[PDB]
C-alpha cells in the first residue's frame, strides 16, 4: 500500500528482523520440527516515526531435525537432507521499535508441503522414502524401539504419545526408521518430556535412542498468534505455499493495541494494512538463497 515502502531483502536490518521473526515462530510452535531461514523473499516496511516500524515479511524456510519442544539452538538444527526434505513460505508482521528496544510478533503463518517423492526418485532412486506417519511397520517400530527402552529403565517408565516421523529403506531387508515423543507414563502429567529414535529391520531387530527435553532466552521476546499448516506434495513457483496473514481486510488500515510492550500504561496503537501483493517488488528481492549445499536443497 501506499505508506508499505519495499526493501532490498539483502539488508542487514531485514535480515536480522527475519532471523528475529523466524525464532519467535519456533518458539510459538509446540508441534513439529525447528524452521530455518533460506532467505527473505519479500519485504515491505510500514514506518511510523514513534511507534517504530511494521514489517510484512514473507520468508523461504526449510524444515530442520529439531524437533521445536528441543528449544536448541538455530545453530545446533541444520536443514533436512534432500530426500526428507519439507520446505515453504512463512508470513511474519514483524513489529520494532529500536529507540524504545521493543520487538514484537503480532501475526504470522506457514505454508509447508515435503519436497515431491518424483523429484526425490528422479535424482536419488534409492535414497531413503519418507512413508505416512500411521503406516503399520512405523508404529510397530516406534511400539518395540520404546518397549526396548522402557525394558532398560529400571525405575521410570515412558509411554508413547505421537510418531513424528516416519521413513523406509533397505539395510540388508525392509528397516524403518521412526522418530516420535514420550510422555512419562503415571506414576508428572501427560505432557511430552523427550524425543525418541527407533528402528527396525530384516524376528525383527530392534534399536533405540531418546533424547529428553531442557530449559533454554536469545534475542526475540512474544510471538502471538499464528498457524503452521502442512499441505501434500506437488504433483506437477509463485503461489506454491498459499498464506493468508491478514490482521485487517480494510485498505484503509486498522490500530492495534500494543501498550502492554511499552512502560506507559496507554495510547500505543500500531497501524495494521491487509499484508501486501506480490507487486511493487524490490528488485533485490527475493533475496540471495542461503543453503547452497544441494545435499539439503529441493529441486
Ligand atoms: C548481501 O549483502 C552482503 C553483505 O552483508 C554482501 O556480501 C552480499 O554480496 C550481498 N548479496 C547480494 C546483494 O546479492
Ligand atoms: C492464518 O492461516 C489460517 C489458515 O491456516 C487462517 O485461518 C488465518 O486467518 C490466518 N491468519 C491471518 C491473520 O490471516
Amino acid at each position: 500500500l501506499s505508506p508499505l515502502h519495499p526493501l532490498g531483502c539483502n539488508d542487514s536490518e531485514v535480515l536480522a528482523v527475519a532471523g528475529f521473526a523466524l525464532q519467535n515462530i519456533n518458539r510459538d510452535q509446540k508441534d513439529g520440527y525447528m524452521l530455518s531461514l533460506n532467505r527473505v523473499h519479500d519485504v515491505r516496511e510500514h514506518y511510523q516515526e514513534d511507534m517504530g516500524s511494521l514489517f510484512y515479511l514473507t520468508l523461504d524456510v526449510l524444515e530442520t531435525d529439531c524437533h521445536v519442544l528441543s528449544r536448541k539452538a538455530q545453530k545446533d538444527c541444520k536443514p533436512r537432507m534432500f530426500y526428507e526434505s519439507v520446505y515453504g513460505q512463512c508470513k511474519a508482521m514483524f513489529h520494532i521499535n529500536k529507540p524504545r528496544r521493543v520487538l514484537y510478533l503480532p501475526a504470522y503463518n506457514c505454508t509447508l508441503r515435503p519436497v515431491s517423492k518424483r523429484k526425490t526418485h528422479t535424482t536419488c532412486p534409492d535414497c531413503p522414502s519418507p512413508i505416512d506417519l500411521s503406516n503399520p511397520s512405523a508404529l510397530e517400530a516406534a511400539t518395540e524401539s520404546l518397549a526396548k527402552f522402557n525394558s532398560k529403565s529400571p525405575s521410570k517408565k515412558y509411554e508413547l504419545v505421537k510418531v513424528t516421523k516416519a521413513m523406509n529403506q533397505w539395510v540388508s531387508g525392509p528397516a524403518y526408521y521412526v522418530e516420535y515423543l514420550i510422555k512419562e507414563a503415571p506414576c508428572s502429567d501427560s505432557e511430552p518430556v523427550g524425543i525418541c529414535q527407533g528402528s527396525t529391520v530384516q524376528e525383527k531387530s530392534v534399536t533405540v535412542t531418546c533424547e529428553f527435553f531442557e530449559s533454554q532466552s536469545s534475542p526475540s521476546v512474544t510471538a502471538p498468534r499464528g498457524s503452521i499448516q502442512h499441505l501434500p506434495e506437488l504433483d506437477d513457483p509463485e503461489e506454491a505455499f498459499p498464506v493468508q496473514l491478514d490482521l485487517t481486510t480494510n485498505p484503509q488500515g486498522d490500530t492495534l493495541d500494543v501498550s502492554f510492550l511499552y512502560l506507559e500504561p496507554g495510547d500505543k496503537k500500531l497501524v495494521v494494512l491487509p499484508f501486501p501483493g506480490k507487486e511493487q517488488r524490490s528488485a533485490e528481492c527475493p533475496g540471495p538463497e542461503k543453503e547452497n549445499n544441494p545435499l539439503v536443497l529441493p529441486p
